[PDB]
């Protein structure tokens, strides 16, 4: 029997070549999720006779695409090769964010200084997103799926819960493998990296927002008590469609890339506080909202603190609905939007080990935790 | 913070005056609900391109009609002011029932004597019915929903649980206010009326059906054992679409007035029981019935003892389903269908804070409780 | 008031006349569930006056299809009037498999020997398949519903619970009968009777999977650790549409026979296991499957144990999908197809209170229990 306790999630980018640099392992939860389906056509024959064929073949006609959804945690750690931060499944980020294959250095996607760990989106503009493959271990079978480009990554800030992502993707084929594609344990997650990643666990106790109307210059304190975050380069899969042959998908394409989430606080009737900013939306109804929001998963200590903070320049937000529970609360939906429609300005992410109230603010101002002009 | 707790929910008439006449409070339950929603266009750009375009601009195109549902109490309780006996809610039952404004002697909707108040249907063929502004209080804030004309209006007989109605409106916009419109002390139930409203509760165990069949003069001893009970002007909001502005909605028009509800007894094969009427039913398929259909939601007793009747005076039932509970019991459905299609037929309520067997019989028989013939 | 404790469902086949061979009775379960519904036009008036006409005239315009669905148990036992064993619920499986009325001796679809009863689809080429009354004792009331064909059987290996099937039909019309058709006790279940159905039991807990390729004669070792089977004769009724009267369904007609079930078990990395079948299906994709599955509700022992058994020699089997328990199992879809879409051969099912393996073997290779090569 195979047991799920052992399951080993990789992310690679080569078939063939396998080292730690391609290639390393993903601290996935209990909720991996992957298969393939198929689409069947059923032949039924309805004919006025006195005798009726009643009878059903079933043909295998063309392949879906494979998917998958796993749930990894948060963990900015430091690299003990390169000092500079990095998040164990960089890779999956940079898949996300660019179709340029793992240009750590330079600016690009996934750009990552001694400082900070942070994901750009500016060069999100290419059809099939940076193809991974990603290996899974069911106990012992390694079984992959191939060229996987993902689809989905959600952040949800339970309020009571560790940092972990859902990532979810659309692979072209599943493939068992008789034999090992590399070799487990040296490529997986080293003990002495383990001690970094439980050292850089983020709460989201400390969860802060700080939502900014960029027509008025009105800043607001909001605490929240929940929250949502899902960034979704809408995927479809185009399969050829041969009669007599089962086809499997070529080609993914993308859609329009949706950094979109939902904010959930307490009604606070103090001077800039959440019924403020309820009021705001309510009374003025503009046809489109420049709000800056920032989600700092960790808090803003005057000190070294793991954080995963968030920041959308520019984003709509919807009209706060009031939710009644015992104390009540409005919930905010907030969808990025890049200016010009042509660069990548929906927001960035920014993952360290190690935030302080000047690296957020840095971030939160411009791209990376340089300088700030701060008075 | 505030809580749901100390929610308080005004139904007023007039927008700048407020005295008691015109508003009071409506004595909710933890079940309140309101708020407002807006539809939202994203535009997305989909050309075939080396480098794609993904980015979408998002555009608030229009707001839909504000949405409240409160479920108050059933409480009817003799007025000190006038000796006529009203529910606390009465404007409510009004623009559920007419659109002429706050006739309460002159036999309209919302018609009240000493004995009994009724609800009817007679002058409910109006559209835009009668607009009703309803205050609400999130704690201390005051907001309130401009021009509400109420939806739905639905009694549930739970059998083991006080009568309550849950009201559902429409309501043009949902506007905050800084200030107070009105006094909440002065305008909202004091003690004395508390007390009678205490005194006033409807138990629900207590129900009894006299279901009688007007084709073939058969009464029907039914013992209740749950049931529904709805009515329904179907209410759909005329908003202009102006590309270029966000546009809130203008009028309300108004739909097909549907008083229904749902019947669930027991089996009994005894004379003239549920049974008997389910054979009744099954047998004879006819196009149109006409059923006699009286909910009483108190007793009929020999004393003075609160009720909330209802009376159908000719209503489809639909054909009765055998529900398999450990006891086997039928669900029926009925719809009250109007003569004529022109006047207000379907029925009427009846809530006063005494009724007697006489009394009874005779709202069951004519619209109030001043005779009948019982010889 | 009346039980569901007490109920008795009797099937028969004739109105008038009733003997034991005509009707017994079927121990049902506590999952009873039968009723009729009519289609109801509601008639509203929609006109753009300064004083709308608000109001419903409802109508009946139809009758559906009554509905049933019992869930009896798998009781194969032997008959003591003549030494061929029998289920309790035979005549339902013949108007399932068969239009012919009651040839159980001669090789149609009831078609039982000394040693087993078996269920042929060979002959389920007739509208109106074996039109069978059923008689529902709620408590003591005696009421039918007439002319019930059977749309669907289900069997559900629980892993955990006693082998049961839930049949499904659509009656024509559910009609009362204040008095009794015909002698209860008498007909139905005497104690003798009882007693080897007590004996008769399948425990579920010793189902043997016999997935075998017909392409590459391979045989696979799969434990089941659950799964389903159902047989689903598409019946849709044709009601005449009379506007001014209330119309009962004419006629059944039929649809094509769907003999699907579904197969879950644990991930075994051995040799012939369920992880070679998964290897196998997904890394060779072909347009048509051709697999024998023989499904045994009982085990296979070298001694007489009751065992109801199921075979589908040709098969069609979806990809399977991996299930991410906490041991993980793969679910494989089966749907029978019948060879030249005119002759039945989905498969058949074969009760009996005594297989041994021998048996079990002749079954799964020939229509009887007779012989087989072994050599």
């Amino acid at each position: 029997l195979q047991l799920l306790r052992n399951t080993r999630i990789f992310v690679s980018t080569v078939k063939t070549g396998h080292n730690k640099t391609n290639t390393q392992e993903i601290l996935v939860q209990d909720d991996i999720s992957w298969g393939q389906d198929s689409n069947s056509t059923d032949i039924t024959v309805n004919e006025a006779g006195p005798r009726p064929t009643r009878g059903s073949k079933r043909f295998n006609d063309s392949l879906n695409a494979a998917e998958w959804s796993f749930s990894t945690y948060i963990l900015p750690y430091k690299d003990k090769n390169t000092s500079k931060q990095i998040v164990p499944d960089y890779m999956l980020w940079h898949a996300l964010s660019s179709g340029r294959a793992i240009n750590l250095e330079g600016t690009t996607g996934a750009h990552n200084n001694a400082t900070n760990f942070m994901v750009n989106f500016k060069d999100n503009s290419y059809h099939e997103l940076a193809m991974l493959h990603i290996y899974i271990l069911t106990d012992k079978t390694w079984s992959y799926i191939d060229s996987c480009q993902i689809n989905q990554a959600e952040v949800n800030v339970d309020i009571e819960d560790i940092g972990r992502v859902t990532w979810s993707g659309n692979g072209n084929q599943l493939i068992p493998l008789d034999e090992q594609p590399f070799d487990p344990d040296q490529i997986g997650i080293d003990d002495e990296t383990y001690m970094t990643i439980q050292g850089s666990y983020i709460k989201n106790k400390l969860t802060i927002l700080k939502i900014k109307d960029m027509d008025t210059n009105k800043s607001y304190d909001i605490p929240i008590t929940g929250g949502t975050f899902t960034i979704n380069n809408n995927i479809t899969y185009l399969t050829p469609n041969v009669m007599s042959r089962v086809t499997i998908p070529i080609g993914s394409f993308t859609g329009a890339f949706e950094l979109t989430g939902s904010l959930t606080a307490y009604l606070n009737d103090k001077s800039l506080g959440s019924m403020e900013l309820y009021k705001d939306l309510i009374k003025t109804l503009k046809v489109v909202n420049r709000f800056e929001i920032a989600l700092v998963l960790g808090g803003e200590y005057d000190d070294e603190r793991p954080a995963a903070i968030l920041v959308a320049k520019q984003a709509h937000v919807n009209i706060p609905t009031i939710e009644t529970d015992d104390v009540l609360g409005t919930s905010v939906e907030f969808k990025a939007i890049p200016s010009d429609l042509d660069a990548g300005d929906e927001g960035y992410l920014g993952f360290s080990s190690k935030y302080t109230r000047t690296t957020i603010n840095n971030l939160i101002v411009n791209g990376d935790g340089a300088t700030d002009a701060v008075t």
